[PDB]
């Protein structure tokens, strides 16, 4: 059995998900092998899982995949160096805090002939198996989706536009490419409200806000408006289950290159579409 | 704005299916579990009541129909409930001859009507595996053994269609099949089909289907390639709700999220397995 070599660069939560999966029995895991993991700090040995440095995981001929699952900020840094190092790339969203960052990034990885690969966990999610369902059939008048969530450090995190792209990431899956028609924001020193307008190619509004203080627990409030009638909340629809795994299972089927051209460039063009408003809102 | 569901036949199979339903789950979300039908009377299983077949068939409330009973009686149902204005999931096999599948696609689509066999065996882990192995090669030679209790075929029927699960990964894996020979030993309390199938690149599969008592439900696999072989599925960790996974393709031919191209796929290999199923009992 030919597997690939993986290391898991940053072992935070992220990080962790992902080394327990590589470790546990998984037809994705089948194809890789985790050789080890890099750290800014010193630990030595996760789970028989023994730490290795940039620099030797650079050069390595045995790793030929790297995880990128640090803090958003340094994502465009390690994506360049193994790129340049030779090895395939998945990274956490946002893959970077910039599109021309990203452009550059898709380009050197096309010209070096590797897979790189934004983690989009949040397309897993029951809650949007369901939406996908449920928008199927229907042409939306207006809508909103307001997310909540603890503070978080902008100077490692990024701007919240790009830490919480996945929201946009729904938005645009379920109602195509949006376009901005404003956006403002509230900061106060430690809490936060960013308030967006965005549209759709047929011209109806949407709105997305994310805000983030203390106090705040964790959570999602929806509610789109069609011709036919309206949806107030998502149903319980149940837990979660492995979305890491199943990103994890799309990256190797990259790898082995079981998806079409027609498809990796939709996605591409998906994903720079939302970096490209990430960027717009920032800028307003 | 859910479905109305019916489970006809309350075993094994429409347990799961039953506790899927009352369970939240995307799929769920648009189904609504109004009753079951069974031969016996139980009265009420999980606050779910007991409903006529008669009065399932009337009902307008009554939409769809998941038939769970023993293969035999599959073709009986399916064809009442098509005629009553139902759509309809079954369990594998569909039917036990190839001609009464025909025919009840053909009813389906005359009566604009979802008709979906169940394949949880492709929504396995080690399934996940072998389609992701097998994608890069070319197969020198290939078999595949499963080994189980004894099964009364008067109500499962014969083994080809019992296990028509083993035959639909090889298709599914390698491509349309072909028969070169198919053999059958029996001593009544044990049982061995031995088939032997070829692709259309005329590489040779060998399927053995092995029944009798104090024998423990297995499968064995091996494939050689130009490349190399692979004697064993490794392990791949558990199966996670294969058929709450149906159930969810099945919602989303309901909802039309399918094409026409790939939905004429899916009819083409299923009654090209239950042709094979017949030629094999046939020979
Ligand atoms: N985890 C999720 O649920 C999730 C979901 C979607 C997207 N993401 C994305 O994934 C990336 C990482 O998110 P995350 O939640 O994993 O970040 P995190 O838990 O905050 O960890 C990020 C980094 O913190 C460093 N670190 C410093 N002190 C640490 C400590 N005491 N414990 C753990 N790590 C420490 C690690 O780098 P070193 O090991 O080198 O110090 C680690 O890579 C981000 O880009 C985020 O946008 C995460
Ligand atoms: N088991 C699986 O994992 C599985 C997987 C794929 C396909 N299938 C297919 O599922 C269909 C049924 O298979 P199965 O394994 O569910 O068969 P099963 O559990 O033996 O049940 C078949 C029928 O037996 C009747 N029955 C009579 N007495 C019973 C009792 N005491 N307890 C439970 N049921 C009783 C039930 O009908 P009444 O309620 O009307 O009495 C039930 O519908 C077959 O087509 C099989 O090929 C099963």
């Amino acid at each position: 059995m030919r597997k690939f070599g993986v290391v898991v660069v940053g072992v935070g939560r992220a990080g962790s998900v992902r080394m327990r999966d590589l470790r546990n029995p998984h037809p994705s895991s089948a194809f890789l092998n985790l050789i080890g993991f890099v750290s800014r700090r010193e630990l030595g040995s996760i789970d028989g899982v023994q730490q290795i440095s940039l620099e030797d995981a650079l050069s390595s001929q045995e790793v030929e995949v790297a995880y990128i699952c640090s803090e958003s900020s340094s994502h465009e840094d390690y994506i360049r160096q193994f790129l340049n190092a030779g090895k395939h790339v998945l990274v956490e969203y946002p893959m970077t805090l910039s599109l021309a960052a990203a452009q550059e990034l898709w380009e050197l990885a096309e010209q070096k002939g590797k897979v790189l690969h934004e983690e989009h966990v949040e397309l897993l999610m029951e809650e949007f198996a369901f939406l996908k369902k449920e928008v199927v059939g229907k042409d939306l008048l207006k809508g909103s989706l307001l997310f909540t969530a603890g503070p978080l450090e902008e100077e490692r995190f990024g701007f919240p536009a790009f830490s919480g792209i996945s929201r946009l990431t729904w938005l645009v899956s379920l109602f195509g490419e949006l376009s901005l028609v404003s956006a403002t924001l509230e900061e106060r020193k430690q809490y936060m409200k960013m308030t967006v307008c965005l549209e759709t190619e047929k011209k109806s509004p949407l709105s997305w806000i994310e805000e983030k203080g203390p106090g705040l627990k964790r959570n999602r409030y929806l509610s789109f408006h069609f011709k036919s009638g309206s949806l107030e909340n998502v149903p319980n629809v149940g837990v979660n289950k492995n979305i890491f795994l199943k990103d994890q299972n799309i990256f190797v089927q990259k790898l082995l290159g079981q998806f079409s051209e027609k498809e990796l460039a939709a996605e591409k063009k998906r994903i720079l579409h939302c970096l490209g408003l990430a960027e717009e809102i920032q800028k307003y």
